[PDB]
């Protein structure tokens, strides 16, 4: 189930999956049917994947709790209305379906996807094992990044793969891509936040579907930290007090070094750590942000 | 197989489909395998891509050469491996149409590990044959400017206003497109279409050039649309469709314009005329 550092804010649930169920380990709901993830197949005529005509969001489940399911459905449905996608289901129906996908999977730790496409409009929901852009150890102890020399954004998951390969060839774990106008764009599968003089900044691109950075901004807010979506300059990145990766697939990752240069002392920054540890604490704290899945 | 108007330039091949083939009526090719259309499914996890749309009419596939050139050119951008060559995709494409037994077919090539999907299904109409011949009604939406979100909203406003279709403007008050088509206007024996996955428009411009009609890709203003002599829709799914009225007011004499009719009748004749553009399909 992936090992996590002992005594760390990151711990998997302790429990037994009954694999006699064909649903164990991954459930996808397609066309009114809950089916094992392995057998979940979508028509080639779905003009969503065929012609990028879809809305989607990604959620997560941790310790049997699904995080901010309501906010995810509002965001998915908002997107549905802008694209004139009528799912045919209500918010409550989509909620019960998402929760049943997780329940039938038996996963206490799960990566969840909700998609609405133009098929007659189609809804696809899946719950599969929890996904890491960075392993648990790196979430705790921090990772290493470079700015690619051989790929920029404009001011394409191909760029992101190349950026990642170049990082690994230069002996770092990940890339922070810049754009044409020398502003921070993003990482392969994450957004970047910088901390400078107790303020937090993240690019305005908002490519990622998830709600993790919104949670980071709200956590920063409740910590008295000014947090802003805006253009982040090359200068701001290389002069940042802290840099962090933010994504649904692993949460908040300290970035210890950029182009082999330590950021602060070359260890996770104090604001990165406070936000990260709060994020994981939220997964066990009764309140509006979580619902327990019934297994 | 969809009725067409009697005596019109639009007539389906006359033939019976052998449904003893599981491939009859529509076929998909997915990474090595030919499948009945209905069986053409991919993993949800598999669900960055380029694609082109083409058509077959009277057993002839239209401009597959130029479609494949367009498709591969697109593949190098987005860093997507072709996996196969042009001659190979060409064979696979003609084989899908052949196996489908469809003389009239809508065909799609997509490149998205690399995945290549090809299919041939029954021919798709943006506008029914009756409107391809007798023309249709349009409005400029007041609540949507220039995403199938916009074009679906345009379409909803058009129907709400009693019209068959919408012609969207951009924030610059220039003509963008309709839902599923490019707009061409005729003014003073000149053809114009807005400077914005089908070779149907390029085909209209080459037909227009060959009739001694200037044709320009440029900015068309709202005022040029309302003042046009003729308005037509252009798309792979149905070809060239006259627009007889705009905001309830007839364009011209309230019937298909003569350039529209000339270009339209020439496009349908291209399918039946042997040459570089059309290749007969071995069924």
């Amino acid at each position: 189930r992936e090992d996590t550092p002992a005594g760390s804010v990151i711990q998997y649930s302790d429990y037994e999956i009954d694999y006699s169920s064909p649903f164990a380990g991954g459930v996808a709901w397609i066309e009114g049917e809950y089916l094992p993830a392995e057998d979940a197949k979508i028509s080639i005529f779905d003009t969503g994947f065929g012609h990028s005509d879809l809305t989607y969001t990604v959620a997560h489940v941790w310790h049997g709790n699904i995080f901010r399911l309501g906010d995810h459905l509002d965001r998915l449905l908002d997107g549905a209305r802008k694209l004139r996608l009528d799912s045919g289901y209500t918010k409550d129906e989509l909620a019960d379906i998402t929760k049943k996908c997780v329940s039938l999977s038996q996963l206490r730790e799960s990566f969840v996807n909700l998609t609405i496409t133009r098929g007659t409009h189609q809804v696809y929901i899946y719950a599969i094992p929890y996904l890491w852009a960075f392993p648990p150890a790196e979430q705790i102890f921090g990772t290493t990044a470079v700015v690619p020399r051989h790929v920029r954004r404009a001011g394409q998951w191909g760029d992101l793969t190349a950026a990642s390969f170049e990082a690994k060839d230069r002996g770092a774990r990940t890339a922070i891509l810049m754009d044409a106008d020398n502003c921070v764009a993003e990482g392969p599968g994450f957004n970047v936040c910088i901390v400078k003089d107790g303020k937090l900044a993240s690019p305005s691109r908002n490519a990622l579907p998830g709600i993790t950075r919104k949670t980071v901004f709200e956590i920063a807010g409740a910590m008295g930290i000014e947090a802003a979506l805006r253009d982040v300059t090359s200068h701001e990145l290389y002069d940042a007090d802290e840099i962090m990766a933010v994504t649904t697939a692993g949460g908040v990752t300290p970035i210890n070094t950029l182009d082999g240069v330590p950021i602060g002392d070359g260890e996770p920054g104090p604001v990165t750590v406070a936000i990260r540890d709060r994020f994981w604490a939220l997964m066990d704290e009764p309140g509006p942000l979580i619902e327990a899945i019934q297994y």
